DNA sequence: CGGCATACG
DNA sequence: CGTA
DNA sequence: GCCG
């Protein structure tokens, strides 16, 4: 089992639910705390056992694994032999790993917002609306639609919404593309968001796009909120009768750049940290999501594909299905 | 020990 | 600071 | 927390 998660197939459902599980809620207690270090090795521990052929049943099966130590070993000997990890469910009851998570679910509360209304004593959602001057617009947002946000988007959903994503992007530059990208690309049939990634087939054409998409879409009513080249908002979507809010992330591209687009937004978040960090660490490359820079030489390597860009690494291609880690 | 992805709004 |  |  290779070190590093772009170096393996990860698919979306495996053989080690409730184990990886338990390690990403010590990672997002991690995190919570401002240790990002240790969110990563969690993070990894539960990806290596997403990426198993069949279930961990025996600790010496964690032999040889990577990020594996004493204490991520320790959290699986503990559900293998009682069902349960004192350390995981004394987290998961804690005063502070739940509020936590209820603020930092919040569209617009990151970790160090959330940890400073923690430490206000601010505890519930009904806290944080009675200080509405403690918010900004896109908290308020983000607090306003937090039902409608924390209900699962279906791939029915998503469909209708890009075709009408597609017909603004049409008026807004006709030959314009429309890509479905993020949790869905990789084959979700559920998700809290839906993420677009449009083009342009003439370099330079898709130059002041965004502005002009999102004036359309705002024109039609499909727009809850919004704040260029990338925009997080909040659209309306239509339910049997009704309407719900649901968050969607609009990125344009120039052509010459999306297949490294592609592939950064197309994620997993882990997989992506993971393949940035080989690309330097293992390859003296620099990755982002505009393109791929050699330092020695001072250039860009001129992808036409994601193909090539696994290639260009040296990596085995994944396709979108197999980068769930 | 140092390092942990890398951008844009 | 937030977002991915 | 773990790797190199
Ligand atoms: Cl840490
Ligand atoms: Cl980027
Ligand atoms: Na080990
Ligand atoms: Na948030």
């Amino acid at each position: 089992m290779p070190a590093y998660a772009c170096q393996r197939p990860t698919p979306l459902t495996h053989h080690n639910t409730g184990l990886s599980e338990a390690l990403e809620i010590l990672a997002e207690a991690a995190g919570f705390e401002g240790s990002e270090g240790r969110l990563l090795t969690f993070c990894r521990a539960a990806s290596v056992l997403k990426a198993l052929p069949s279930p961990v049943t025996t600790l010496s099966q964690l032999q040889g694994l990577p990020h594996f130590g004493e204490h991520s070993s320790r959290v699986v000997q503990e559900l293998l032999e009682h069902g349960v990890c004192e350390e995981v469910e004394r987290v998961r009851r804690s005063e502070r790993y739940q509020t936590m998570k209820l603020f930092t679910q919040i569209f617009g509360v990151g970790v160090k917002t959330a940890d400073r209304w923690y430490r206000e004593g601010l505890r519930t959602l009904d806290d944080l609306r009675e200080q509405p001057q403690k918010l900004t617009q896109q908290q308020k947002a983000g607090l306003q639609h937090h039902q409608d946000l924390s209900t699962p988007v279906l791939r029915s959903d998503v469909d209708a919404l890009q075709q009408v994503v597609e017909e603004a992007v049409g008026q807004a530059l006709p030959g314009a593309t429309v890509t479905l990208t993020g949790g869905f690309r990789r084959g979700k049939l559920q998700g809290h968001d839906v993420d677009f990634l449009i083009t342009h087939p003439k370099e330079g054409q898709e130059a002041g796009l965004l502005p002009r998409v999102m004036c359309r879409l705002q024109d039609q009513g499909l727009i809850l909120y919004h704040q260029f080249e990338r925009s997080f908002c909040i659209f309306r979507l239509p339910q049997p009768g009704s309407w719900k809010a649901v968050r969607v992330d609009l990125v344009v591209a120039p052509v010459s750049q999306f297949p490294f687009a592609l592939l950064g937004w197309t994620g997993s978040k882990l997989f992506q940290r993971e393949l940035r960090r080989f690309s330097r660490k293992e390859k003296g490359l620099w990755l982002n999501s505009h393109g791929l820079f050699d330092p020695e030489q001072k250039t860009f390597f001129q992808a036409a594909s994601e193909e090539d860009i696994f290639r260009h690494l040296g990596l085995e291609y994944l396709p979108p299905e197999q980068r769930n880690a």
